[PDB]
């Protein structure tokens, strides 16, 4: 269903 | 910034 594996793209919502 | 690296969990929207 869908596109791809998940909901978004990474890890969580920045970067550190 | 913020935690983690990028937007969410994974890679799309859904799962195929
Ligand atoms: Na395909």
């Amino acid at each position: 269903v869908g596109a791809x594996a998940x909901v978004x793209w990474x890890w969580x919502w920045x970067w550190x």
